[PDB]
């Protein structure tokens, strides 16, 4: 496995987008794992769903929240596998209000067949991204609101909230870090992203990582 790993360089990462005022963070998380992981079959990048995930996924539970493992479920088992463009099936719960499900002429923007779920150990989650790019995980977030740039490295680790997506690591750096995506605007964090440190399991990032599998 590589010092640094980063999926941004590769082009493989969407911009950053904004989940507004909504619990809807498991959805960013997810969808952003599946457009990387679609790039990374060899099609081209592509902004997918959350809006998808938020209306029409009733096992998790739209702005009050979710697990991106039960939406990677929920797209192959009552999906057939699809995940629709943000194009046809723009994100519309920026203000917290969910519109209804539809399901008549969206535009798949990828098929998915299955998803894995990684151990909780930094060292092989970063051996599986090395090779399988972007991680979807979940973290402790509470204690990000105040976070403007730098390696985090006494992050509140005590409850998992919020849903992200691991893009590489560092292990070179004087501190090593992981590179994580957020949705919370590019005025947030490093240009929409933080780092935290690696080795520690900083806001508990070990947790709960898993990836969609295309087909
Ligand atoms: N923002 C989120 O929804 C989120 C994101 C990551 S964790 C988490 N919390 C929940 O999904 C509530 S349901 C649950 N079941 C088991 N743990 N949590």
């Amino acid at each position: 496995a590589p010092a640094a790993v980063d999926w941004r360089a590769r082009g493989a990462v969407t911009a950053v987008k904004d989940q507004g005022q909504c619990g809807s963070c498991w959805a960013f998380s997810a969808i952003g794992n599946v457009e990387c992981q679609w790039f990374l079959a060899g099609h081209p990048l592509t902004n997918l769903s959350e809006q998808m995930l938020v209306s029409c996924d009733k096992t998790d539970s739209g702005c009050s929240g979710g697990l991106m493992n039960n939406a990677f479920e929920w797209i192959v088992q009552e999906n057939n596998g699809a995940v629709y463009t943000e194009d046809s099936y723009p994100y519309a719960s920026g203000e917290g209000i969910s519109p209804p499900c539809t399901t008549s002429g969206h535009t798949v923007g990828a098929t998915i067949t299955g998803h894995v779920e990684l151990p909780q150990d930094e060292a092989q989650i970063a051996a599986w991204l090395a090779v399988n790019g972007p991680v979807a995980v979940a973290v402790d977030a509470s204690s990000w609101m105040t976070y403007t740039g730098g390696v985090m490295t006494s992050c509140v680790s005590e409850q998992l909230d919020h849903g992200v997506l691991l893009v590489g690591y560092n292990d070179s750096a004087a501190v090593p870090y992981w590179i994580i995506k957020n949705s919370w605007t590019t005025q947030w964090g490093e240009e929409g992203y933080i780092r935290i440190a690696k080795g520690s399991n900083q806001c508990l990032v070990k947790e709960e990582a898993s990836s969609a599998v295309v087909g």
